[PDB]
């Protein structure tokens, strides 16, 4: 009937997909061997259509045809002044169509199409669900998926939608700060608890004052930065070196958008290095004009470059505190989400926040959430 529902993290920048299977939930590995998917897409010149890490890894050479952030669209009209807003910044075309904002891009030799955010979900949650069905070795018509606390009716929808158009059912539509808790069996617990999920992805941050009652969730308060992640940690280490580049030869890499994103590239795994080592060698070969890029970033200094950045996300947790009546003491339980918290010093900022008050751990903050979410896709058949 429902059959093996699949839980699905569909997110700003990276998705995620687990099922339980064998009394105990997966999370499922990609055709590129990965058990996260950049939520991309990108249309080649030669009219073939990339989905995840392949339109994530050519994107450099496509600006205008490669597409994400859709979440930052999805149930919203083209007049919501966040999405006049937004659109400044993302490379892609997006034109008034149907009072929405659709995506315009060139699908191959110059033949242009539009869709609507749920059409360019749709296209990911479809690379999530091939990812599952292989895996499974069967095909896959229902879904639980996560959304953040904040979205709204209509933002619940067309979510719902794009699964619709993605061959699935989404039975159950959750908020990922409660699937997170979920993940870590806080729903079990007995009596009144107080929960905050502090949820750093690679675009944005999130924060949520939740309410455990009998298994029940209640979301009190939700803050954090729209336009704050992994990525602007990522960002800062860029201008470091392009700065350090334009002082030890006289050359400007910034003329070179290749040489930009190969630095980009290398200080990516440079940062994911640092959370398990101290130092970590960014090496490009023929990196400007034939000559070659050596340097080695240590975490003391990735720290001082994004020290400001680490420190600013206290703020909304103090403001999430506040419009809940609650103070550092009310707080029971501490759920980190999102890649950027496997930082060491982000760790310790939360810790020492809460005053030396460890949180959960214990599942891959990276796949919290889709965990959640099979916990519950699992309960959904059986």
């Amino acid at each position: 009937d429902v059959g093996t529902v699949v839980g699905i993290d569909l997110g700003t920048t990276y998705s995620c997909v687990g099922v339980f299977k064998n009394g105990r939930v997966e999370i499922i590995a990609n055709d590129q061997g990965n058990r996260i998917t950049p939520s991309y897409v990108a249309f080649t010149p030669e009219g073939e259509r990339l989905i995840g890490d392949a339109a994530k890894n050519q994107l450099t050479s496509n600006p205008e045809n490669t597409v994400f952030d859709a979440k930052r669209l999805i149930g919203r009209t083209w007049n919501d002044p966040s999405v006049q807003q937004d659109i400044k910044f993302l490379p892609f075309k997006v034109v008034e169509k149907k009072t929405k904002p659709y995506i315009q891009v060139d699908i191959g030799g110059g033949q242009t199409k539009t869709f609507a955010p749920e059409e360019i979900s749709a296209m990911v949650l479809t690379k999530m669900k091939e990812t599952a069905e292989a895996y499974l070795g069967k095909k896959v018509t229902h879904a639980v998926v996560t959304v953040p606390a904040y979205f709204n009716d209509a933002q619940r929808q067309a979510t719902k939608d794009a699964g619709t158009i993605a061959g699935l059912n989404v039975m159950r539509i959750i908020n990922e700060p409660t699937a997170a808790a979920i993940a870590y069996g806080l729903d079990k617990r007995e009596g009144e608890k107080n929960i905050l999920v502090f949820d750093l992805g690679g675009g944005t941050f999130d924060v949520s004052l939740l309410t455990i009652d009998n298994g029940v969730f209640e979301v009190v308060a939700t803050n954090g930065d729209t336009h704050l992640g992994g990525e602007d940690f990522d960002q800062r280490v860029m201008e470091h070196f392009i700065k350090l580049y334009k002082k030890k030869t006289g050359k400007d890499v910034r003329k070179d958008n290749r040489a930009v994103q190969k630095l980009r590239r290398e200080v990516e795994k440079a940062k994911r290095a640092l959370s398990s080592q101290h130092q970590a060698r960014i090496e490009i070969e023929s990196f400007y004009e034939g000559e070659d890029f050596s340097e080695t970033l240590t975490r003391a200094k990735f720290e001082e470059l994004n020290m400001d950045l680490f420190r600013s996300t206290m703020k909304p947790v103090q403001k999430v505190l506040e419009d809940s009546d609650l103070k550092k003491s009310d707080i029971d339980e501490i759920v980190l989400v999102g890649g950027s918290t496997r930082i060491p010093k982000i760790q310790q900022l939360v810790k020492e926040f809460f005053n030396g008050k460890e949180p959960s751990r214990g599942i891959n903050p990276d796949e919290a959430v889709a965990y959640g979410a099979a916990v519950q896709a699992g309960v959904l058949s059986g």
